[PDB]
DNA sequence: CGGCGGTACTG
DNA sequence: CAGTAC
DNA sequence: GCCG
């Protein structure tokens, strides 16, 4: 319902920019402002009715009235050249805004720059060859077909093993940048050392075709990052995410890896103000901090056998996952 | 003034 | 560790 | 960038 497009779509763009820039806080500043002038069912009107809305003070409202006055933003006509060049670097899975700036520095400025003379990691590699793919959305239905090949997978040696398709997904999205797949088991212990034996498995299938991250020397691999790719013709490569966790967490890793990202920050924001701690291991209370937020003191877990408990602990009404849009 | 989420790999 | 990612 |  958002009725202020006109400024927002201005403002998006201000925001991406500062983001490949690295003005990572600034930019955080915008996608806020951003969001509120989203769900604020009248347009704005005033420099006041504006400051009136949570996530926009008196920089943000000013730019609101020369673009509703101006009808432009005077802030767009400068930005730096660079920035179309760095999101077109940082859009590569494993390149972030540093990588991106000192490719920028370094003379390059297109992907055939990048692919005949940038340094890349084996992630960045992966990332390059599969740029278009990974920036396509797949339809909820391939999530599916995803979820289930990894699920079969999965309780073919332990029919005992809990499968879910979390992320975007679960929360009911049309399409899905990538499949996060959640794996649990119910007795608290046959969760362990699967890993090896799951994409060993997904291997032998010629599902999975590059690995971006899994740690598979180590047999306490939490997570398991991707790409695969489906049978038969018109299949494209996609994103695969796998976390695989102890019963005891099942709760907190759901609520974690179902999202959105947005919501998860707000969720652990107001923990800490509670004086708790929650995370995708857990929920805990009498957390001791410094005075500048950082964990001094561990505190101690509280029980969250269900996602209800996690809400209900932060004194909060539930939310379906639909609801966890932000 | 100064935090703005809390994690998990990589090299 | 810094960078990047979920 | 916002805000306590
Ligand atoms: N910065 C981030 C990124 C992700 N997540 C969590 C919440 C996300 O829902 C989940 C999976 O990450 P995705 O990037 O897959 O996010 P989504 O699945 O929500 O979106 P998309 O449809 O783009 O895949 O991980 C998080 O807590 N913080
Ligand atoms: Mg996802
Ligand atoms: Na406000
Ligand atoms: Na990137
Ligand atoms: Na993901
Ligand atoms: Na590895
Ligand atoms: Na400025």
């Amino acid at each position: 319902t958002n009725h202020n497009l006109h400024i927002t779509e201005k403002l998006e763009v201000l925001a991406k920019a500062y983001s490949v820039q690295g003005d990572k806080w600034r930019a955080l500043g915008y996608a806020k402002a951003i969001n509120a002038l989203k769900s604020f069912h009248k347009p704005v009107t005033s420099y006041q009715e504006a400051c009136s809305i949570p996530g926009i003070g008196k920089r943000m409202a000013e730019k609101i009235i020369e673009i509703l006055e101006s009808g432009h933003l005077r802030k767009l006509d400068h930005i730096s050249e660079s920035v179309p060049v760095l999101e077109l670097f940082s859009n590569i899975w494993g390149a972030g805004t540093k990588t991106a700036q000192m490719w920028y520095q370094q003379g390059f400025r297109s992907l055939e720059d990048i692919r005949s003379q940038a340094s890349l990691t084996t992630q960045q590699a992966i990332g390059l060859k599969h740029y278009s793919d990974f920036l396509e959305r797949m339809p909820r239905e391939e999530a599916t077909e995803i979820e289930q090949t990894v699920q079969k997978a999965a309780q073919a040696f332990n029919s005992g093993l809990l499968c879910v398709a979390c992320g975007s997904y679960r929360r009911g999205k049309a399409t899905c940048g990538d499949v996060d797949v959640l794996i649990t088991h119910p007795d608290g212990r046959s969760h362990r050392g699967i890993f090896s034996r799951l994409l060993d498995s997904l291997r032998q299938e010629g599902f999975l075709t590059d690995d971006l991250v899994s740690q598979e020397e180590n047999g306490q691999q939490q997570k398991y990052l991707g790409v695969c790719r489906l049978p038969g013709p018109g299949r494209r490569h996609r994103r695969l995410d796998i976390i695989v966790v102890p019963y005891s967490e099942f709760a907190c890793a759901l609520l974690y890896f179902t999202g959105s990202a947005h919501f998860n920050r707000s969720m652990r924001a107001l923990a800490k103000t509670k004086g708790m701690s929650l995370s995708e291991h857990a929920l805990s209370t009498a957390v001791v901090r410094n005075t500048h937020g950082a964990k001094v003191g561990p505190g101690r877990v509280l029980p969250t056998p269900t996602e209800k408990d996690v809400f209900r602990l932060l004194g909060l009404p539930y939310r379906e996952p639909a609801e966890r849009d932000w």
